[PDB]
């Protein structure tokens, strides 16, 4: 048991191991507030997140468990990993707080084409990894991507409007989806880095769809066959029909290989959209691609998602995961 010490900052008690020094508030993360700190063990800067009321209800309790399970699993250069997890509690009975420690993430995301190449390559390399364990991000956007001064990138979640980057199949719920919802988001981010402008800045779900269809065209007879929802089918067929634009005439003067890749990412049909692994092998990435250094994840059991448990049961499962943690 390490020695803990207490303090108050921003009208909240932080009780942390002596290992972590000089805590400094940096704002809110996903379901908690965050401080920067100094890790005396390595001499590096770290981010410490104290979760907000982790066990107040069933939903909070299961989302606390979800995040801890996920962070303990993800071990890859372009994805956030877990340095430490702790509680000041000495027993399950008095267990009420959870703190998660990671490396101190940098600032978030016109750029040079060489820069666009390296940043999109790193995002796809991280996505090949998470997708290989059937983990889907679902909220990829520039503010959820950390980049240091070396231009190294990690995918994370800090909890730009989300609707601007959302795949139509999960925003409107109109056909089956797969991991490629994240690929649509990547296409939207890449366009923005090439142009300096948000590609589809919609005001609501309806405006958003209107802006999308202006570029990709109204679904034809072949895609309409896969639209599960009758409401959505009627909607689509009632619009004034829009043709597909030539992307080359939209992204004027971009690298033609970039324009080709964008054409393969920004398709409405989820069965036809390029996957992360396929996109790594596209000619655009010739300078960076190495099929021997693009690893997959160990399998991830998420059978817990389908379970219906009491607050104290999620709490005991979370306690177990704190106890069983082993440092990298
Ligand atoms: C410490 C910590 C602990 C946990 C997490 N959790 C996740 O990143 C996360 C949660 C759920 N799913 C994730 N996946 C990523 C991979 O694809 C699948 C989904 C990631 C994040 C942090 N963290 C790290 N550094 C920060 C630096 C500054 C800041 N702040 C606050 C926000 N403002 C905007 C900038 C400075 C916050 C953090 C912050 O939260």
């Amino acid at each position: 048991r390490p020695t803990f010490y207490r303090q108050e900052l921003n009208k909240t008690i932080w009780e942390v191991p002596e290992r972590y020094q000089n805590l400094s508030p940096v704002g809110s993360g996903a379901y908690g507030s965050v401080c920067a700190a100094f890790d005396t063990k390595t001499g590096l800067r770290v981010a410490v997140k104290k979760l907000s009321r982790p066990f107040q209800s069933i939903i909070h309790a299961k989302r606390t468990y979800r995040e801890l399970r996920l962070l303990k699993h993800m071990k890859h250069e372009n994805v956030i990993g877990l340095l430490d997890v702790f509680t000041p509690a000495r027993s399950l009975e008095e267990f009420n707080d959870v703190y998660l420690v990671t490396h101190l993430m940098g600032a978030d995301l016109k750029l040079t084409d060489d820069h666009v190449q390296f940043l999109i390559y790193q995002i796809l390399r991280g996505l090949k990894y998470i997708h290989s364990a059937d983990i889907i991000h679902r909220d990829l956007k520039p503010s959820n991507l950390a980049v240091n001064e070396d231009c190294e990138l990690k995918i994370l979640d800090f909890g730009v409007a989300t609707r601007w980057y959302r795949a139509p199949e999960i925003m409107l719920n109109w056909m089956h989806y797969n991991q490629t919802v994240d690929i649509w988001s990547v296409g939207c981010i890449m366009a923005e880095l090439l142009t300096g402008r948000t590609l589809f800045p919609g005001t609501d779900h309806i405006d958003q769809l209107k802006l999308i269809l202006r570029l990709v065209g109204t679904p034809g007879a072949e895609l309409l066959k896969k639209i599960s929802s009758e409401s959505a089918r009627n909607y689509i067929q009632s619009l004034t029909q829009m043709p597909k634009m030539n992307f080359a005439n939209v992204f004027i003067g971009a690298n033609p290989l970039a324009v080709d890749l964008l054409e393969k990412m920004l398709v409405l049909d989820s069965d036809k959209r390029i996957t992360a692994a396929q996109a790594l092998a596209h000619a655009y990435f010739a300078q960076y691609h190495d099929p021997d250094d693009e690893p997959v994840a160990d399998p991830y059991d998420q059978s817990f998602e389908s379970r219906d448990l009491l607050i104290d049961e999620w709490k005991s499962l979370t306690y177990d995961e704190v106890i069983s943690f082993v440092p990298p």
